[PDB]
């Protein structure tokens, strides 16, 4: 009678709290886990069972887990008020307009992380940011581009913390994303899982995005 | 020049409020210095004043050590964290006492070493003779609020975490005047230097913009 879901921290300024909170509301009788993790923990607690779910944002494939995309979360740049790039917050800049500034990477953890996927996307295009620092976690690298220390790239639901004198600025290469994955087991055939699945359709439909018509 | 670097070590939850500001200011005023941030719990910051990998420490905590000095910045306020749809998300706009709490999940943070913000929001209900039968403990403030968002229970957390907005997430008032938590400028016990005197100057402008109640002495002392 226990659902255990394990979900990376970035989630929690999106969609998945709303979704355990209605997912909570359809299931008194059920005990619902929740577990900060990611996504290489995530594999290995599917495998071994001590998670039934798991929220992530890569794409690290494995025989036993079927993993499915939500969707794809824009980038975007966290500057300073003053910052040049902030005059260019309408109509959004590109990466390329982003190599010369000193760029604040996170998290500090194991690798692979968000900091190496915002680097594989510079140089998926031959872009090379040359003013790199890693710093522990999201609210530091936003704590430190207010304090006027470098920019940031972050998910757009990054939006949720708004610090005084701290502007995002839209991102508009269209590959300039980070994506959403829901993780199970291969295997797996359980109501709890499908009503999961059913709930995170339910709010995807109230906001409204693009799904195809086999979706979960 | 190491001379004309000056190392600063603050609290993580300090980011959300009135530091960075602080800090972006500071560099303004004095482009001659190199200002290094370094993010670390009050007592890290105490080891680290003495053997001077920081010149001045922002925290949360008062930590007694005769080789450190400190000033007093604030007060800040508490608040908790509710789910939108709780009852005492109702008292919004007046808010609430800490003994209306007391039969709530409760969850504190963090889970680093002690002592820490959860024992000190503990604290303040022992004073009452208030025991809080639901408490959970977890790793950081964002899991805490997601969690609150979710519909996991509540949390007492600092004003300035209202920079954090989720969806159903309300932040009702502690009315309790010493539901408080306190900011605190440590340095080592000797003279300060003049760079560190004017990060106090700094400090000063910013806390009379906002408006905040001081004290004749507070950080003066230049010459
Ligand atoms: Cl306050």
């Amino acid at each position: 009678k226990t659902i255990r879901i394990g979900f990376v921290g970035s989630l929690l300024f999106g969609l998945l709290p709303r979704i355990i909170h209605l997912y909570r509301q359809a299931h008194p009788n059920l005990r619902i886990e929740l577990y900060e993790m990611g996504t290489k923990a995530q594999t290995e607690a599917l495998k071994e069972g001590r998670i039934d779910a798991g929220f992530g944002r890569l794409k690290i494939s494995d025989p036993a887990i079927k993993r499915t995309l939500l969707r794809n979360e824009r980038l975007m740049v966290a500057v300073h008020a003053s910052h040049p790039l902030n005059q260019m917050k309408d109509k959004g800049v590109h990466l390329n307009d982003l190599i010369d500034e000193k760029i604040l990477l996170y998290p500090s953890s194991p690798k692979p992380n968000f900091s190496t996927h915002v680097m594989n996307i510079f140089s998926d295009h031959g872009l090379e940011p040359t003013k790199i620092n890693e710093v522990r976690e999201v609210q530091l690298a936003l704590g430190l581009v207010a304090a006027g220390e470098g920019i940031s790239l972050v998910p757009a639901s990054t939006q949720s913390i708004q610090l005084f004198n701290l502007s995002y600025v839209p991102l508009l290469d269209p590959d300039a994303i980070t994506p959403i994955y829901i993780a199970v087991r291969n295997m797996e055939e359980s109501t709890y899982i499908y009503s999961l699945y059913e709930t995170i359709r339910q709010i995807y439909a109230y906001e409204g995005f693009t799904e195809p018509p086999n979706w979960l």
